[PDB]
């Protein structure tokens, strides 16, 4: 009951999964506090999320509280093999690989909507980027009134949630757990993309980043902390400013397109590296996304349009262009981060998923309630503003930081 | 109809608020825009703010709209004397210059709660720290329901706001203008704090040991600040996630304790009393520096200083040097005043262009919906924010400046984003 | 007449090797300005450097400007094996694969100072670290008066050459290459090679920075780049005081030894890291050498009394001591960078080896008029500084770089 | 025997040299280890080297090992008057105050150069920028045969030697001290240039496009200074190595009529007359502020500006905006004299008490060698470095300010370095 790359890497995965607990201590730490109580025996969740070492170490938290889960990956080419294996091994539900087919994908999300115990449905979804959501609303209406809460990563997930809501398609209230710990990772995981699909040099390039939230903040300081010069693109005043008082040149695309060394989309938003871009690219100009979806970049039309393709390697096309000059592509414009690397590292993920397994046992001790109504009054709401400090405080002594206690006096 | 040190200073006050005006475009636009509809005709504001270089920008605005000001400094060692003077020159009642007493201090913000025209009384308040909203409340309580609102420019007196509330001591509506602090408190502090510093002791940053008391925006800028210049910080923080932070930017986050015999410089951020004490000075090594950058100087036991020094030394004004029992120093500055306006020229006028620009629409927001209820006074009386698009406006005004060029959506672009 | 891992792998070596020479200017260069006048015509060159992609190009180079070659890597984990493959592919010998054994390694030299053409014997060493060196002096005696100079890469093969000319043993004239480069590419390379290893995170870390020459600059500024607090150890006071200039606490091993997430020697001395530090290294410490050998930190010490081993993956060691806690080795001590991730990238990597190119056809072409003199009057020469201005200019169109002219009177 | 500004600035200036001293454990630790045996006893020393607090505790030292000093400032807006001031209260003959006109600043000089006990004559130069030594050689020809020793401070004073030597112009042998750099010029102007910049103007930083000309260490530190507070710099270079190290720490590097319309502030660090011309001038967007840190002033044409501006107004003291015909401005800074020393208090005591120890050990080794033919007079003269080993000796000394723990090498570790228990 699960479909996986390889099950002998199992072993591997179990041990790069015991490295990763230790630098998890917010994960570790809920299965102390919480394991005795079971908060979440009767919760069936069905998961779609990256499948990484890191996730492993989530799902085996959500296991030790007492849930039942059933899991896929939300990208084609983020899923770690050894910790799909190893998650495998131990009779978790679980229908990832790293290189799905469109069709591989949608037939792995639909594995885990079916197949629980009791009548085999699930009662909770754990989600980001929003297709399991999707999926179970627009394709399983029988379900929607089966499943008390949604937890959502991502901000592309989010602001799905809400273009549901204003509409009144959201009939199952949402915790929104994504709202810096994607500027911090994204700050070492988007060099080690581009590093292991291509060991180029940073210091010296010139780069292109497009987009300047959390995200956009994050990989201009990776490139920059390497000695490459980052230009910045964005369409918001606020964070055009912001960029410009942290030392980065705000422009067009189309004033850099021809000298930038490295391109980079992290807008959320589609149709940012188009075809009135790639002609007029640098020989040999990297060009990769770490948004959510891939269509940011527009992958399709320079496919289409390439007198040339070769492989390099996975995740790492060359394409020879009409005018003779080369272009390279990673991991098909996908989450360059998780598709050509192992995406943030644990320490930062325990945090999101800290709040993933207490955004969980909220709505699921809830259900009952009209706390998180389902149907016409369901809404996006956010964890209790309390548990921000308990997640934080949790993560405090792996670090050796100290924390001074307020006098009496000081206090009030 | 003023008190300021020194009139002649007028001419060279004037040449610098003609350089600020050009590094405030935010400012400088509101009175384009607003000047022909004179929004602020009627507003009479009480003005309790740094009597800065920069303060003398946001007065001219607010007057070029219509507005008729009495203002003073909310610190006794903040003002500019050359602006203050400038100010004076044009007719503008301004009570302040750098070096008051706690005496002349309260006499300069009583100044400017009378001697306006008509019954002389003013209907609006713009403050920072809270000195004037508290005047007004508990000491003038008929003046009480003639303010029609609030700005506050600064955390402390936000914090204020909120303690008032929550004991029914908040009769009037204010919005807050530091939280409408992202740029303020931390790119004005990263360039202001060392500045003040500099001025004062002309001491090394490269190679020291720093201790950073407190993580918000202003900890944040003054840390970012003395690491750039080679200083090794040390952080305390009483928040778990503002310690977690620094810890993810580099920083080892610990105890004053832990330091307080290391560190050649302390730098409290708190907006907190008694952070650097008794406790602290008689460990220190010779000749560490201690000052403030919060808003009060309580953060640091001044008093207990002056009087358990064995010597006090003025090296010049706003530096002192106390020798204590150790036969070590220990040199203060500001007299723990926030340092960047005591010992240099606080924010550089580009960013206080932003928060300055804030202030102006909340004058206008307040005062325009007078007869609204949107801002009620009595016991209905909240802290707003302003409202959110204009935070897009002010934003936008700053980019031409900079050379910062914006990407036009596409309409799908535009359809898919809202 | 090679000896590689795997031959199959030449194809994808081939065109990692291709995407190189676009970022190595320099070598292509040299190519274009002496292909024609063939310098190297009659030049043997043994060769002993790290058999990567980067490399390849340098072997190249050399090979079409007319050299006679044959190769191995100076360290046994090291070696791209698709490299090593493209290389052994075109008919050039190469005796080098990833995972040598130290009696493979010291085979693989012995392959390199026989087998040429003619009497079968070199006439020119390129050497990285001294062992080639040393080799064919202490154990070639018959070769010695054969060869007519030596070219060096590395800090500790230089160190190694004037040791041997101070007591009279160096028979042989060298040109120092070696003498920022290693800054530059040690601040790319270091945290490249850890996060391969590992994934750990390294914001929020304490990092013990051991040595604090070019390697441990570019090593610490890497780390701080990402958020980590990096504390460094030196012996020499100009070194110390620079990294206090720089925001550094320097400090000794033992003072931070029981709080280090992760060790890093950069010392070119060997027992930075003992028997006297193991037992007080926090759970899961992680423990590297950047520098040229990997004793500097004691692993035969740590293997023999560690009472748990288990291999995560190859190159990745986690050691179980008598007290409970971890510790993770990194390519059992060799050079991190080098042994865990891809070494410095090729844009960087170009500087250095266009000066070995230089230094080659420098030594071969005034190896009969005493310029470089063989036997009593060796000794160790730089390359004519017009060279260091003529290497860098190759370099700056690829970064978009734009040079001012001097007027005539400004030139006076 | 003096001339300064105003001396009731002593006992400001006193306090301020103080806590310098504090701050400067190279020159103090001097002061304990050769004090008793006074090397300098008979040394004479003309002195010209800016005149500040840092140079006072420099001043005081030599004096304290047994010398005979006469001092001026080397640039007519670095001395600070309270330093001055309180050195000339000790009685050292001083001649400096900050705002000196050029006629003036040569009768200051002149007066370093007679005075002395005994024939009132000089037999030692320390220089700082070559303005002494080129007197003393072009304008005392009588007097070369007399000076035992030149050490030089500064790239430009080094420059200044090299040339005079290859046109067989060198007949006093000089001490390369600047050669020091790798910490006075980059450490120092990477504080001491945004110090100056914000005393003169209060501009922020961040936001703003930068023009850095040239990046030796000085270009280098004053672009990591304007970088630190959120600034782009666009860098300048003649020399490709520069060049491709600024392009590896992240700057675009350009030509000045690359970024001349778009840049707010302009820094001129080469050392070289000409950079910033009658080009560049017309096209600066408004109050644009131009600045200099390289020691001569002719790196901007200064002269030019004034000369062809419609409109001048004094700021205050230093700081200069000019009204071009295009009616738009230019701020300039000291009058393109060297803005960290022109509009604030040059590099922090810290590093100059580096520079500054090797200044005095520079003196000792060419007083105590001085009739031993060492350090030549005449057509055998040449240009020196201190000895190797000084430089660690030097270094050492302020680690212990710092809180630097140094790592003491095992026998074994000293025989594999092959050195003692000089390191590199
Ligand atoms: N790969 C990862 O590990 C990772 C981590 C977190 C978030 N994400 C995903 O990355 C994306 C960005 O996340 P975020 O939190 O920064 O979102 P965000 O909305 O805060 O940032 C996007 C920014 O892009 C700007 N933008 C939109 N269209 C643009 C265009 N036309 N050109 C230039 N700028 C444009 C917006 O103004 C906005 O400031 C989302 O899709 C999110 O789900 C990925
Ligand atoms: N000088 C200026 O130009 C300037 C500019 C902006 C704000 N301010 C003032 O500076 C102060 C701080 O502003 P902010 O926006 O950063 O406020 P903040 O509330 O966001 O930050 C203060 C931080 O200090 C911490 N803290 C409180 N008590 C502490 C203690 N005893 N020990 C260690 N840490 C402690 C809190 O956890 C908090 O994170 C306020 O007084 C504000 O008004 C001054
Ligand atoms: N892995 C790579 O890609 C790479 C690149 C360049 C150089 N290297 C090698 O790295 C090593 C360092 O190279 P470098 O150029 O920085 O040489 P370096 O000699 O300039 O730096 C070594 C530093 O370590 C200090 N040191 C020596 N023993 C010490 C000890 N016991 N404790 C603390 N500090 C000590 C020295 O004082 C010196 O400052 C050499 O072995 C060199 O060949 C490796
Ligand atoms: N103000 C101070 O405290 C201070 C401190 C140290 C040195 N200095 C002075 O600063 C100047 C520079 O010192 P340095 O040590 O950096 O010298 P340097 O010679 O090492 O650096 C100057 C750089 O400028 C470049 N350059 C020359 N002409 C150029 C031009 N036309 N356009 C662009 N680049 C050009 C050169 O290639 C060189 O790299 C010297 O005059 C020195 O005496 C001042
Ligand atoms: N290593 C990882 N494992 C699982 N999820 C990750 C990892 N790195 C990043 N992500 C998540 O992917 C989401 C975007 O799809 C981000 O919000 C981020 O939290
Ligand atoms: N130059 C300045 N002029 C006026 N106000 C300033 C200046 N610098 C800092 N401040 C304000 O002082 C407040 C703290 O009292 C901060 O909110 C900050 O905005
Ligand atoms: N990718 C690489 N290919 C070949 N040599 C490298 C590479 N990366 C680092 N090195 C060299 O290894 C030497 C240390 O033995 C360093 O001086 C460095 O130049
Ligand atoms: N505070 C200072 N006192 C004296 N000299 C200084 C000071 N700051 C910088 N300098 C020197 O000015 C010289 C250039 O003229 C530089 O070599 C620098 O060392």
């Amino acid at each position: 009951d699960y479909k996986v790359k390889d099950i002998s890497l199992a072993e591997w995965g179990r041990k790069a999964i015991e490295l990763a607990e230790n630098e998890m201590p917010g994960l570790m730490e809920l299965r102390r506090e919480y394991g005795p109580s079971q908060p979440l025996k009767g919760a069936k969740i069905a998961g779609c999320l990256h499948m990484t070492v890191q996730t492993a170490v989530l799902i085996e938290t959500l296991k030790a509280l007492g849930a039942e889960l059933r899991w896929s990956s939300c990208n084609i080419f983020s899923t770690q093999d050894n910790a799909a294996a190893a998650i495998a091994k131990t009779g978790v539900p679980v229908f990832a690989w790293k290189g799905e087919t469109d069709e591989e994908y949608e037939w792995c999300i639909a594995q885990t909507v079916k197949g629980f115990s009791g009548d085999g449905l699930p009662n909770m979804i754990l989600d980001d980027g929003g297709d399991l959501t999707n999926l179970v609303i627009d394709r399983y209406p029988e379900l929607v009134p089966k499943i008390f809460g949604i937890s959502e990563e991502t901000t592309t997930g989010v602001k799905n949630l809400y273009k549901r809501l204003s509409k009144g398609n959201l009939p199952i209230s949402a915790i929104n757990v994504n709202d810096f710990d994607n500027l911090y990772g994204c700050r070492e995981s988007l060099v080690d993309g581009i590093k292991r699909a291509t060991d180029v040099m940073i210091a010296g390039k010139t780069c292109c980043v497009c987009g300047y939230g959390d995200v956009g903040k994050g990989c201009a300081a990776a490139l920059r902390a390497f000695g490459a010069r980052v230009v910045v693109t964005e369409v918001d005043p606020i964070n055009a400013l912001q960029a410009s008082m942290e030392g980065y040149q705000v422009a067009l695309v189309e004033d850099v397109m021809a000298d930038a060394h490295i391109f980079v989309t992290t807008t959320g938003n589609d149709d940012i590296i188009t075809s009135d871009h790639f002609p007029h690219m640098r020989d040999d100009a990297i060009v990769c996304n770490i948004g959510h979806f891939d269509t940011e970049i527009q992958v399709g039309w320079l496919e289409a349009n390439a007198k040339e393709h070769v492989e390099i390697k996975p995740q790492v096309d060359r394409y020879t262009m009409e005018n003779g000059r080369h272009i390279i592509l990673l991991a098909k414009g996908r989450l360059v981060n998780l598709g050509c690397a192992s995406g943030h590292p644990s320490f930062v993920m325990s945090n999101s998923f800290t709040n993933q397994v207490l955004a969980q046992i909220e709505l699921w001790s809830n259900r009952d309630n009209g706390k998180y109504p389902r149907g016409d009054k369901a809404g996006v709401f956010f964890l209790p503003k309390a548990l921000d400090e308990k997640v934080a405080a949790l993560h405090l002594a792996h670090v050796g930081a100290k924390l001074t206690k307020l006098t009496p006096k000081q206090a009030e």
